[PDB]
């Protein structure tokens, strides 16, 4: 049997994702011949599956994608407009995680300051909390965060947004990347433990972690400033999370399967932290079709996508 897989990615994504690329490749896996094509443009001829990350929620690619899906219903998408749309909403992601009993830090999707005030006053939302935009993917603004340390720190929040209790997790985050059942994982630095010293809020963009160098004195312990300032608080690779005793392979596989089932996604990245590095994994982010650690092997990627397709 033959299966055609078509990888539809802009050059920008191709460059961040792959060490190198091939326009066309053919291989056998589990008694099936796979023909794989890579292009920046949609296929002229209908494949069995299109493998794609939509670059931005709105624009030409989004429009082309929806039209193509409607007009070619037999083509499997990894991943579809509907999946990208859901994963562009922090509300929708977290609602599905909650519905499927996947631990997260306590989270509230809010549309206004009055709502935040009511959650604080009723002791549902506990300080400190991180404020994440409702829009989750494809813009600089999607990654613009505020940590609210005191009630007064709510004044400049951008709505709508997710308010999520801030967990002191000792500045380690576990990243689990999935191509279906195939996983790759790592530990990175994250954010420092924070202190409620009187400062009302601080801000950072997750793409510009050097913002943290400008936080007022007292929010971060002086030793944490010493340990992280040389790297400008950048997201740095650490030792393997199993070797660090942060998690186990079985835990990561279980969690990843649960998340994939909850969200109906095959190509994703899951971020989790642990309070004081102990206890349940707390999922803080799920991303569609991530970078897989960046600069991955093209042949590896396509074989694992084919395996996923068969399953
Ligand atoms: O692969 P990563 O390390 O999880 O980082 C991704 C990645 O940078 C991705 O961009 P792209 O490589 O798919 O173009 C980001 O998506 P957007 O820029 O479209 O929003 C993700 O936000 C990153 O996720 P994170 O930094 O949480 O790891
Ligand atoms: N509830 C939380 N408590 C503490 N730190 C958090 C929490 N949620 C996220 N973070 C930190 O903030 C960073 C950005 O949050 P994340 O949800 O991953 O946003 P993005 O989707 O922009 O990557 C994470 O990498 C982690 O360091
Ligand atoms: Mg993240
Ligand atoms: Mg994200």
């Amino acid at each position: 049997q033959t299966v055609s897989l078509f990888i539809w990615l802009p050059e920008s994504k191709q460059k961040t994702l792959f060490i190198s690329t091939k326009n066309h490749t053919q291989f056998e896996l589990n008694n099936i011949i796979f023909d794989v094509t890579l292009s920046t443009e949609l296929p002229d001829k209908e494949p069995n599956a299109i493998i794609t990350k939509r670059t931005h929620p709105v624009g030409k690619m989004a429009d082309e994608m929806r039209k193509y899906e409607k007009d070619h219903p037999k083509v499997l998408f990894l991943e579809s407009s509907a999946i990208h749309d859901m994963m562009s909403s922090r509300e929708e992601i977290n609602a599905l995680l909650i519905k499927n009993n996947i631990p997260i830090p306590n989270s509230f999707s809010v549309k206004s300051k009055e709502e935040v005030i009511q959650l604080l006053q009723s002791k549902q939302l506990i300080l400190p909390f991180i404020v994440k935009p409702e829009n989750a993917q494809g813009t600089f603004n999607a990654h613009q965060m505020k940590i609210v340390l005191e009630q007064e720190g709510i004044d400049d929040i951008h709505f709508p947004c997710l308010c999520q209790h801030y967990i002191n997790h000792n500045n380690k985050i576990v990243k689990v990347f999935c191509i279906g059942n195939t996983l790759k994982w790592q530990t990175r630095t994250s954010l420092p433990n924070v202190h409620r010293c009187g400062i009302k809020s601080v801000d950072f963009n997750n793409q510009h972690l050097e913002d943290i160098l400008s936080w007022p004195e007292g929010v971060i312990d002086k030793q944490d400033i010493i340990e992280n300032s040389a790297n400008r608080f950048g997201s740095k690779i650490l030792e393997d999370p199993i070797l660090l005793n942060l998690t186990s392979e079985a835990e990561m596989r279980d969690l990843a399967y649960k998340v994939r089932c909850a969200l109906g996604v095959q190509l994703c990245g899951i971020d989790f932290i642990k309070e004081n590095e102990q206890g349940n994994p707390l999922v803080v982010d799920v991303n569609v079709f991530p970078s897989y650690g960046g600069k991955v092997d093209f042949d590896w990627f396509v074989e694992k996508v084919a395996l996923c397709y068969t399953e």
